[PDB]
């Protein structure tokens, strides 16, 4: 469909809350949904890819795109000395990387690759970016702008700098998106740098467990008590549905019917 775009130069609460609401109706399965939370396609879906386009105060852009089933980024575009540059990871391969290179960079226009060389797994994007843990990386709307201006259209820019960026933008659309935890608490600091806290992670974390808790949920009861985090990092029993629900945007693929409301 449509390439959903998020000015994060010139952005308000109100612009990000609904470029989320976007992202969120677009990857979606339509019928698919468990106690009226949506839940994301599988792997066979008539539309498997997303793009995003993202904008700095520069001007510059940067397009993720994002395989659709498990909202996971791929790689990403930028316009490079009047050329299409796209970078993937160096995992995506065969059929998977000439339909991201393909819709990413058109081949009836001018195109050039630059190799993201290493994989998208939080642990290698740590690595690369110098730090123990991603709550080192600090996230918010600045920071966004600031990095895109960084890689657009730069002939050179190192790892780290790259690797801090995709902490940046994973966080702030793909996990944003699954979460409307991480969503508020980009909203809560939209005007400030901020280091994601222990629940963030968690949740993160806990993605897939949590989509296929609420799928299994019977009468609004979890099959068994999950522990997940606070926000300082002590421990929290979810026992029903109803007390993570406020958190969730979006729920991993899981097979099978569920209670749809
Ligand atoms: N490049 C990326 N894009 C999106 N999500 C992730 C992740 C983490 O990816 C997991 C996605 O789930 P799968 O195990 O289904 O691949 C989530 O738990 C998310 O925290 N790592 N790298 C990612
Ligand atoms: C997916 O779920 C449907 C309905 O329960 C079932 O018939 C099918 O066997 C499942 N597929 C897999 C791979 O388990």
């Amino acid at each position: 469909i449509n390439t959903i775009t998020f000015d994060a130069g010139n952005a308000t609460i109100n612009k990000y809350a609904t470029f989320m609401e976007s992202l969120r109706n677009e990857a979606k399965d339509p019928s698919l949904k468990c106690y009226g939370i949506p839940m994301l396609p599988n792997t066979n879906s008539t539309i498997k890819y997303l793009l995003v386009k993202l904008q700095g105060a520069s001007l510059k852009t940067i397009t993720l795109m994002l395989r659709r089933n498990n909202l996971y980024v791929m790689g990403y575009s930028d316009p490079y000395d009047n050329k299409c540059r796209y970078h993937i990871f160096n995992d995506i391969k065969g059929t998977e990387y000439s339909d991201v290179e393909n819709t990413l960079c058109p081949s009836s226009n001018p195109r050039v690759a630059k190799p993201i060389n290493y994989n998208g797994l939080y642990p290698t994007l740590e690595k690369k970016a110098g730090v123990t843990s991603r709550n080192e990386v600090q996230l918010g709307i600045q920071i966004l702008s600031s990095d895109i201006g960084k890689i657009s259209g730069q002939g050179s820019f190192t790892e780290k700098i790259e690797a801090k960026f995709l902490l940046v933008a994973i966080q702030m659309v793909s996990e944003a998106a699954r979460f409307k935890y991480i969503e508020n608490q980009v909203k809560t600091n939209f005007n400030r740098d901020f280091s994601p806290n222990d629940k963030v992670l968690d949740l993160e974390e806990n993605w897939g467990k949590i989509s296929t808790a609420i799928h299994n949920s019977k009468n609004g009861a979890l099959p068994k008590p999950l522990e997940l985090k606070n926000a300082d990092g002590t421990k929290w029993i979810v026992l029903r549905v109803d007390e993570i629900k406020p958190d969730v945007g979006l729920l991993n693929y899981v097979n099978g019917t569920c209670q749809a409301t």
